[PDB]
């Protein structure tokens, strides 16, 4: 299938990737840069995040879902329900408000796209209604990662897709600080996209630090699959 094969074509193998934040939280200016590779083939994203602006306002567990669905790993019966992969090279747009449960809201625009052999993902943050003393700006993220299964479907009338989900992050007493996701993408090109039935990604997330990284930083390991349809 020539629009299969040439998503397979632009991710059958290693694929480098840039990742690129202007963040405003609360007022609180920051930039994040990110670098690192991905291998669809196999569901794999492996990235390091500098804080380019010096200490990271936000804990970077908050960040996870901000900083690639065109990785996933599609199993071959489900190829055709691959959207991201679709509208490349000439990308999509990934627009978000995550609800931070009793807290305040970041809302996301970012353009995924190819730029020569690398996948840019370029994104505009916003975040209002922060609690000084709350779990966001007053760090009270542990440092890890739930995995989460993330519900995909088409929002046809706007020729891309919708998705919703919410994430945990875990607190050093065993509370979750909920963040409530509301996604939705649409390619930036005229071209063809397939339009899926509801399935989901499988996510799995390990955070991690480079021991030899003065920078504040977050190195994020990522495995997605897609499932959800026998």
């Amino acid at each position: 299938d020539p629009m299969v094969s040439k998503g397979e074509e632009l991710f059958t193998g290693v694929v480098p990737i840039l990742v690129e934040l202007d963040g405003d939280v609360n007022g609180h200016k920051f930039s994040v840069s990110g670098e690192g590779e991905g291998d669809a083939t196999y569901g794999k994203l492996t990235l390091k995040f500098i804080c380019t602006t010096g200490k990271l306002p936000v804990p970077w567990p908050t960040l996870v879902t901000t900083f690639l669905m065109c990785f996933a790993r599609y199993p071959d019966h489900m190829k055709q329900h691959d959207f991201f992969k679709s509208a490349m090279p000439e990308g999509y747009v990934q627009e978000r408000t995550i609800f931070f449960k009793d807290d305040g809201n970041y809302k996301t625009r970012a353009e995924v796209k190819f730029e020569g052999d690398t996948l840019v993902n370029r994104i505009e943050l916003k975040g209002i209604d922060f609690k000084e003393d709350g779990n966001i700006l007053g760090h009270k993220l542990e440092y890890n990662y739930n995995s989460h299964n993330v519900y995909i479907m088409a929002d046809k009338q706007k020729n891309g897709i919708k998705v919703n989900f919410k994430i945990r992050h875990n607190i050093e007493d065993g509370s979750v600080q909920l963040a409530d996701h509301y996604q939705q993408n649409t390619p930036i090109g005229d071209g063809p996209v397939l339009l899926p039935d509801n399935h989901y990604l499988s996510y799995q997330s390990a955070l991690s630090k480079d021991p030899n990284e003065k920078r504040d930083h977050m190195v994020l390991l990522e495995f997605v699959t897609a499932a959800g349809i026998t």
